[PDB]
């Protein structure tokens, strides 16, 4: 219900939804598939949300897949063969391809040929289709991969005046009343994306109802985010976890990636591509050659004394 499904509703990314707005109104002008389009950010920003959108603006099907899923050649042969003219295949986590599978990719996309080896090979035309792929970053794909994309978007986190025009606007459609400092507070602590400042929304929903009178205020969605272990920036348990590891088995760093991850018993994607953006975003944690090292902020945030030492 409250998730965008056409680029009107599309609230905080306006360079992203002018320029969508206007390839997908062209492509449906000449009666074509929209050219290839590549969406790189952060999760939570609404990759998979825009990916529907461009199929639903386009007035298409959308088939929805994954880099690891296509464990082989003949995986992503069977979507292809599968698209009606026009559909979108959407391909999550696209730098996670097996290099042999984004082999095949290349004519398709390019050429509108499957050319796959079964040895021989087989060449195959496929009709027109449009491939929207997303990752985190765009650095993180191949050369090749990347230009055969002829739209590439950037999404962006959000400021925190458009994330709570986005909770209001939930707000509305949920039938809550809500004041303005509600909003704000939500989007404060919404770590700059669509996805957390929906969900928190509907967590302070519960506290409102259950506790309150109903309706979302300042105070009632502070106590509500208080209760969830989320902080005046946003942070959750695991972000703070992160820092005062940093902080005190590292001494504020450098510490490699490998070792962070180690001592967090994480993986190291889930600190690159999860909890590091933001971090590094907002200026509590920084990279450095010899590793990550947290900033003074880092130290602030937690009412910890700033060391003055040597590197
Ligand atoms: N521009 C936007 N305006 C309002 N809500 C948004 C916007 N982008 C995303 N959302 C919301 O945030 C959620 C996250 O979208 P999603 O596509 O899953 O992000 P990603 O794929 O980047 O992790 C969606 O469920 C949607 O409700």
């Amino acid at each position: 219900a409250i998730r965008p499904l056409k680029l009107a509703d599309y609230i905080g990314q306006p360079s992203v939804r002018e320029q969508m707005e206007l390839f997908i109104h062209a492509a449906r002008g000449r009666q074509e598939a929209l050219d290839h389009t590549l969406i790189f950010g952060p999760p939570g920003l609404g990759k998979t949300t825009l990916a529907n959108i461009i199929a639903q603006e386009m007035g298409v099907s959308i088939k929805s897949t994954s880099g690891p899923v296509l464990e082989r050649p003949g995986d992503l042969a069977a979507l292809l063969t599968n698209l009606e003219a026009g559909d979108v295949l959407f391909v999550d986590e696209i730098h996670r391809l097996s290099p042999i599978v984004e082999e095949v990719l290349y004519p398709a996309m390019e050429d509108f040929q499957l050319d796959i080896m079964i040895a021989r090979s087989i060449k195959l035309d496929l009709p027109p289709f449009t491939l929207v792929g997303a990752t985190t970053r765009a650095g993180m794909l191949t050369n090749p991969l990347r230009d055969r994309f002829g739209i590439v978007q950037r999404l962006e986190f959000y400021n925190v005046e458009d994330l709570a025009t986005i909770v209001s606007r939930s707000a509305g459609i949920l039938g809550l009343e809500i004041e303005p400092q509600g909003a704000a507070e939500i989007a404060k602590r919404a770590r700059g994306t669509p996805r957390i400042a929906n969900r928190l929304l509907r967590r302070v929903r519960d506290f409102a109802e259950v506790r309150g009178q109903g309706d979302i205020t300042r105070v009632i969605a502070d106590k509500a985010l208080n209760l969830l272990d989320v902080d005046e920036r946003g942070f959750d348990h695991l972000d703070r976890r992160l820092l005062l590891t940093m902080i005190d088995k590292f001494d504020g760093g450098p510490v490699g990636i490998d070792n962070l991850a180690a001592a967090l018993s994480e993986e190291r994607h889930t600190i690159e591509d999860v909890l590091e953006p933001y971090l590094i975003q907002q200026g509590y944690i920084m990279r450095t050659p010899r590793g990550r090292v947290v900033t003074r902020h880092a130290y602030l945030h937690f009412g910890l004394n700033i060391p003055k030492r040597l590197g």
